[PDB]
């Protein structure tokens, strides 16, 4: 079949039959990301993903015909690994110094490229001559994912994911029997572990006060039990949906860093420090935009660019964050469920497990 050079329109299933390209696709791209060069980046990402497409793996360079998002400089990327199974180029990047320690410095939370920039300069190169350093002093969100480096590096499954579902719900609560939180974000496509437990807050009866201040009360709760390792509740800023290098503007969510006492986990297996220090994101949004906060959050990265991606260039609207806009005529288009959003943007829906890209 004649498949589509938008993701939105790719079922991009946890099946992958080209691991081998997309992985040293993903090391090119990761490094063109952090090589400071947004461009290539982007040939790159949205070729290793159509291939994470395919249902078949690619053996001969003659597969590669009609497939899009394939330019001649990737091609000869491929080519360096049907006619002898590594690709030279990212195999060389692995082993490039700059790259090894942008991608070990930015493996800290709280780590920028700015911050991992400036430190490459300065000559360290291993974090362990970097926290030792006795001159350079570290922010605080620093200090944290540093503190807890060992713990947050060491991945989540869902069994942790779920420990922390209830955690949240236990919490939320008690501030609103009436809330809603779906665990969204990686979990919610079907990855089996992830770097954090992405969750999407919300409820029908709640004033446009008592929103702005549960991620707070719920905050200083785990506070008031030890749970809580490091908190920044940025102020729900969002409210025309913007297009263009916009984080500026966003639902009230906060970045954290929870306790989980192992006790409280239900995994089929059988260690010091019986809990463990775990990444949680948190957002809240008005029940008249959980249908987008949702979609927004859900992902993948790149399915979320390539979606309003989409519905721009395609449909002639606007996808936000958190709600959709018809510029030809020039009205709010809404909807109660991911479902009618596509419906919307004229999309065969694509389940969440299928937004794997
Ligand atoms: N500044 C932003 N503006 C809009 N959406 C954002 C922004 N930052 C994050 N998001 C949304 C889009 C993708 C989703 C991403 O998160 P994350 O990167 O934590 O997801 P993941 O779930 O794919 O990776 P992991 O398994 O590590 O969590 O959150
Ligand atoms: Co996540
Ligand atoms: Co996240
Ligand atoms: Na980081």
């Amino acid at each position: 079949k004649k498949i589509s050079q938008y993701a939105c329109q790719r079922r991009t299933t946890l099946n992958n039959y080209n691991q081998l390209f997309t992985d040293a696709l993903d090391i090119l791209a990761e490094n063109d990301e952090l090589r400071e060069n947004e461009g290539s980046c982007l040939a790159f990402m949205r070729a290793s993903s159509v291939l994470k497409s395919l249902p078949f793996p690619i053996t001969s360079m003659k597969d590669t015909e009609g497939i899009p998002c394939l330019g001649d400089k990737v091609k000869s990327i491929i080519e360096g690994i049907i006619e002898d199974g590594e690709s030279s180029e990212a195999k060389a990047v692995l082993n490039d110094e700059r790259y090894k320690s942008f991608k070990l410095f930015t493996s800290v939370f709280g780590v920028g490229l700015k911050t991992a920039e400036k430190w490459f300069r300065m000559g360290f190169r291993t974090l362990s001559k970097i926290q030792s350093d006795k001159s350079l002093r570290f922010t605080q969100m620093q200090k944290a994912g540093f503190l807890y480096y060992e713990d947050l590096v060491s991945c989540v499954n869902r069994p942790e994911a779920e420990a922390v579902s209830m955690l949240v719900k236990e919490a939320v609560v008690t501030f609103l029997p009436d809330a809603l939180v779906t665990m969204t974000g990686g979990f919610r496509r079907g990855k089996m572990t992830g770097h954090d437990v992405d969750f999407l807050i919300t409820s029908p009866e709640a004033t446009e006060d008592e929103e702005q201040q549960l991620l707070h009360k719920v905050t200083d709760f785990w506070k008031q039990q030890g749970l809580l390792l490091y908190c920044d509740i940025l102020e729900s800023t969002f409210e025309q949906p913007s297009r263009k290098v916009d984080a500026l503007d966003h639902f009230q969510k906060c970045f954290l860093i929870l306790k989980l006492d192992h006790g409280r986990v239900h995994s089929e297996k059988s260690e010091g420090k019986g809990w463990k220090a775990i990444r949680v994101d948190l957002v809240m949004c008005p029940y008249d935009r959980r249908a987008f906060a949702l979609l927004g959050w859900t992902g993948s990265r790149q399915f979320e660019r390539d979606l309003r991606r989409y519905a721009t260039h395609e449909r002639k609207m606007m996808l936000d964050n958190h709600a959709l806009y018809d510029r030809t005529k020039r009205v709010f288009l809404e909807a109660e469920s991911e479902e009618e959003i596509f419906a919307h943007l004229g999309l065969d829906y694509i389940e969440p497990w299928e937004r794997n890209a």
